[PDB]
């Protein structure tokens, strides 16, 4: 796993093995973030709704 201990973006969360975020074109990445969350369907999930994600996928809570 639930934490970093695959990179979390800086400016919205998502988590990523990719060089740069998908979501939002991104190349912050860090190495440290906790309390990962999974998001299937974005329209269907409490959790995207939470943290305000519109694009499916792993994030993190927290990230430093
Ligand atoms: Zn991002």
């Amino acid at each position: 796993h639930h934490h970093h201990h695959e990179k979390a973006c800086r400016h919205c969360h998502y988590i990523t093995s990719e060089d740069r975020c998908p979501v939002c074109g991104s190349r912050d990445l860090s190495e440290e973030w906790f309390d990962l969350v999974i998001i299937v369907d974005v329209e269907n999930s409490e959790i995207a709704k939470k943290i305000g994600a519109k694009v499916p996928g792993k994030y993190a809570i927290r990230v430093r």
